């Protein structure tokens, strides 16, 4: 309509993102954003992590994004298929199984999966 | 903006589908399709399957869709957070840890999530 997202959900550049306001498990957070008819978040370079990062006012919560370690290829994977090609954005923590990648405002998190926290999803405009 | 849909997207009623034309083990076809910005198949109801089933050519190819069974409830669970609600799909096989939910031309499946085979994405209009 006049803008180009979706209501309740933040342009940043070329995408719309979406930061949710529950908690859930990384394999919840992407069955989310599934059914929003969005992806979990895929960020590019460091230049998007910190315009992403400046969104964020509380330093303290984290928030998955849609990495995470794949243990048959021993390394960490975007949901696009990707692999992970750069150090970026400096992973703090294991790259093991059961693995998955969070960001706060001030930094990027190797933390299990299980673990329950906030996610962002995101829509390409 | 001609159709409703994307380009190699089918319409049927009032969602898009795409049939995948390579395979995956469960979560990774839940991945392609939040990538696609979409959600794997819903299916609300017998009318709904049968018309779904109605676009697959070949009797022997399956086909992912978004449910799964969730251990905790021992309940097929759709990815949208509801659980499976009639028996309208009359699932074939087991219903047991590390299963997810396949659709062929005739049937509907209980399969084991590594198992590599087609699957469907929805955007709803
Ligand atoms: C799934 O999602 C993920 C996440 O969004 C996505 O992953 C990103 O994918 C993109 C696209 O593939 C990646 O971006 C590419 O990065 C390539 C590597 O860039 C780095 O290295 C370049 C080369 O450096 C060496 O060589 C030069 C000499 O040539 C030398 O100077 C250097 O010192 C070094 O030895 C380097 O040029 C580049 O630097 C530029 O960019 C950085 C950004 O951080 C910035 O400092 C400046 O802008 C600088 O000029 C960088 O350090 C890069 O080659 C490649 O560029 C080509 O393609 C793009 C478009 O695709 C064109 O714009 C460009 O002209 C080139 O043709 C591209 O930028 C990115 O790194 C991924 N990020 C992560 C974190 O994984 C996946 O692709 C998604 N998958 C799918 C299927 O969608
Ligand atoms: C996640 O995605 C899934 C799949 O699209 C959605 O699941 C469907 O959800 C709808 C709406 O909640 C369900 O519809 C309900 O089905 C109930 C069971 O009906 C069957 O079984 C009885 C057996 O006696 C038959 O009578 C009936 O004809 C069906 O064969 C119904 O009982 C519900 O009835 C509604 O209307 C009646 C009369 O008008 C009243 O009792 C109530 O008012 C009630 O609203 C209702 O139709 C459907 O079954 C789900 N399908 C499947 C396969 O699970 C989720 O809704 C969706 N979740 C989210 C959050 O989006
Ligand atoms: C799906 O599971 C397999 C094995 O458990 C793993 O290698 C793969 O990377 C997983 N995919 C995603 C998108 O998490
Ligand atoms: C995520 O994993 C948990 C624990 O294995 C399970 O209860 C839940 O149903 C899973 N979600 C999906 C969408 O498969």
């Amino acid at each position: 309509g006049l803008l180009n997202c979706p209501i309740y959900w933040q342009q940043l550049r070329e995408k719309c993102l979406l930061f949710s306001h529950t908690v859930n498990p990384w394999n919840n957070s992407l069955a989310d954003c599934s059914t929003k008819e969005s992806s979990l978040l895929l960020i590019r370079d460091k230049d998007e992590l910190i315009h992403t990062q400046n969104l964020i006012r509380d330093k303290a919560i984290l928030f998955w994004i849609g990495l995470n370690f794949s243990l048959s290829e021993k390394n960490w994977k975007w949901i696009n298929g990707s692999f992970l090609n750069s150090n970026d954005l400096e992973i703090r923590g294991d790259a093991k199984e059961n693995s998955c990648i969070s960001i706060s405002q001030t930094s990027v998190y190797s933390e299990y999966c299980s673990t329950e926290i906030r996610w962002i999803c995101q829509k390409e405009l």
